[PDB]
């Protein structure tokens, strides 16, 4: 059904673009403090400016293609709709290879337009010194967590309170879930994202923390808000057919 | 009445699980800077990081859960809510335990997570050198009565002016109050963020400021919104009743 | 005629509870950096932190209390909202009066609270080293010009164009105009917020400029949206009438 | 037709009048952090400050003017809104004429108001060490790219799921593409900021970069969402007419 529509194959290039734009512009500003390269000054990371280089750029891109793809830009955040049955398995599998596809090519172009940096990391994910795997997973749970919980509640559709912008409450859940996690593992956040930069460094150390963790939490936050706190008077057999309809 | 709603203990649940996630979140973000551990260097606090995780962390679970609990997270705005008569009795004890209760758990998942930090104070609210108990609790009760005042005009009911997201506003404010007391008391304001951190550091010092400071900060708002600058056409013996019932 | 009106004398009120607020919590925060006082450190001022507290002091007070009194909050923004003929002049005359004892009775209480702070200059505006009276005058012109424009933009009442936060808007633009003039002269910007200030800590040197700049701003702020990009065709005489009437 | 009309050269006087505070608190803003003079100290540049002046700046300069131009200040934007047929060819000229003579304006202003820097720069966008000129106008083109992507999606006019400000998505936009591309180029993003500063500093070093990059950007962006995501019904044919006739 949704093989044969533009509209969808739109949407999952719409995904592809904008996680392109979305990884390059986050892990450039990431990679912005070492610069020039020359000068040796104590050059210290800014979290601030790298929490909201991720936020804003998920602002802004939500700003740009809601409408079209439903701006998710996070497999997280596309499991995590799935798993609502708001979306397709195909429609997910398909956003998913998008978002991997699209970290993996900015990734690969920010490797080019960094060369001059001497041990570029790429912004790879790693555990910081004092945090294991426990710990990092813990992070990347609660972070993804918050970040899924949000998109499933500003997305209710029963909701007439809800007032001002969506795309700007996304991106300030992801510059939150910066805030708090890149101190600790870097904030991957997004496996998308975690898993252009283990590819082009080709480093997949601890790696398996940045995909179990952000799926817990999406899991997490879609039993939080589906089955405990805004619960839907819907047979679950009605929406599971949304897995193979996407309606 | 509330007692047999099971709506009212999905808002419970609501403010608990919010409040666990406000707490870790935004206390994880405070401890950000002293990783890594091995690394023996002069890190600073980030005074705008920390501020704007709170804040950001007010402003996405607002988000997450005000349709379904108000999302007060917050014992100074349950009591500014219960002394201006939007809430009961009932729903105010339930809400101050179950924000306390999971202030408490947060902290100790937190500092399960952050256990490579010697001497780990958790975020715990203490004055600084050069502030008595006197001007801590002032800072405490202006923070708190900015906070308090904000939620109260934003969820005022006999206004259409309003525009915008209110979770951001009243996120924003709590920022506010954090780049206020961050520096002077280590911003406590929420007497039950302050409680989870004395809970488990074991460490009660000073500890009457962040419950009296925020109680009084609270009741200077509600005295300020409610019958000096935006009164109601309504005899108290009305407004009482909404103690009992809940209405 | 608004002489014996209960809504004026609230009004009143609100600004000058607002402006105490505003100038307590913004320059509290702006001396905040100085602790602990016992630790010999040299921090240095974070111009993000103090620009954001002003700013979200502005935003949280305008959403507060606009429906009350409009939150002008600023003698220039008064005196624009005069000269571009939305207020009378009695309104005009008793809103500065407010907004000045509001920031002197702010500063008074705050330097009881940050007392033990030697050699505290109170957030007192004065020009850098480089920045004559000139240069700093212009500063602050231009940043009390965006100001009055913006407040001037957002209460138009002939646009239906207007969406979001209007508060939010407000505090964004203060805190632009401190990103921009902190480095130079502290950023005035608000004539009675240097004047509490100035009379609190007995120095008025240089005081002269955040006076003037500011209403020249203001007035100039007034000539560019009133007549040359969004005139109103209205009589000159009618617009008179609302000085001595307020409608 | 619109060469005699008066609201063209309001929107006109309109876009050269904000183009000129933009330019001037945001370059200032940039400057600011060699102030004081006579102190000797290693300040370094806060990238989060100069990226919030910048965006503040743009969304309070369109909640100013955009009811009146657009608001574009930016040729790059006004060329990707010529580019979608969105303006005539006469609009977009004298649009660029206007931002760039607003630009040189503020920054001859500006030198005059930061004449006491010794070697000042005028925050003259110039290639990082490290950084060639591909690797600087990829980091440009990316800038504007999501910069007039923002732009273009937010003044769609078919969507009705636009909620919030859109002078505050601009320019959030603008000060996450400052966030990335200070370390690097710093952030032209915008011919004409580029473009005043390197008139009034006499120094034309890789200026090409900051016309060309942006330009690409827009193009660029207009492509994406007009010919990839978000089609429109109609023919290139009546599109074109608008170029002439500027309905
Ligand atoms: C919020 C919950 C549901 C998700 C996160 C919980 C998990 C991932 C975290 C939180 C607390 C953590 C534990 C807390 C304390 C320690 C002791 C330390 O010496 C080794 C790791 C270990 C054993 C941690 C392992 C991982 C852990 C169990
Ligand atoms: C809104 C109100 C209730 C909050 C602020 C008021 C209170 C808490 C503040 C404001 C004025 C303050 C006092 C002002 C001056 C001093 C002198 C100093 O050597 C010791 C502290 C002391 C005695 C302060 C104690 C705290 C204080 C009383
Ligand atoms: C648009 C205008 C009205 C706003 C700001 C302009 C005014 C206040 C500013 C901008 C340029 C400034 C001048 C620039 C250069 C100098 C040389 C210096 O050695 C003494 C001050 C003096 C003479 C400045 C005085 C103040 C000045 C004229
Ligand atoms: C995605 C598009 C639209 C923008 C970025 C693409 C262009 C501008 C980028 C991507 C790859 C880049 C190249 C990657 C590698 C090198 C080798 C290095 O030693 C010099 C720079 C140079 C030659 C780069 C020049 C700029 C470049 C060609």
């Amino acid at each position: 059904s949704e093989f044969k529509k533009k509209l969808f194959w739109r949407a999952v290039v719409a995904e592809f673009l904008a996680t392109t734009l979305f990884v390059f512009i986050s892990i450039g500003s990431a990679l912005g403090f070492k610069y020039p390269v020359g000068n040796n000054q104590t050059a210290v990371q800014d979290n601030v400016k790298v929490s909201l280089a991720f936020g804003l750029s998920i602002a802004t891109l939500a700003q740009s293609v809601g409408h079209i793809s439903g701006a998710h830009l996070n497999p997280a955040v596309t499991l995590g709709l799935l798993l609502s049955c708001q979306i397709s398995i195909f429609r997910a599998l398909m956003y998913i290879i998008a978002q991997c596809v699209g970290a993996i090519v900015a990734t690969a172009i920010l490797s080019g337009i960094t060369s001059s940096l001497t041990g570029n990391s790429l912004g790879r994910n790693d555990l910081a010194d004092g945090v294991n795997s426990g710990q990092g997973l813990g992070i990347e749970i609660i972070g993804t967590l918050q970040l899924v919980l949000c998109v499933l509640a500003t997305t209710d559709r029963r909701r007439r309170d809800l007032g001002g912008s969506a795309p700007l409450a996304i991106g300030l859940s992801v510059a939150l879930g910066h805030l708090l996690a890149i101190d600790y593992t870097g904030c991957g956040i997004n496996p998308a994202r975690s898993f252009g930069s283990a590819v082009i460094t080709h480093n997949f150390s601890n790696h398996w923390i940045f995909w179990v963790g952000p799926f817990i939490g999406g899991a997490l936050a879609v039993l939080i808000y589906d089955f405990i706190l805004a619960p839907r008077s819907s047979d679950l057999t009605d929406r599971v057919k949304v897995w193979t309809s996407g309606q």
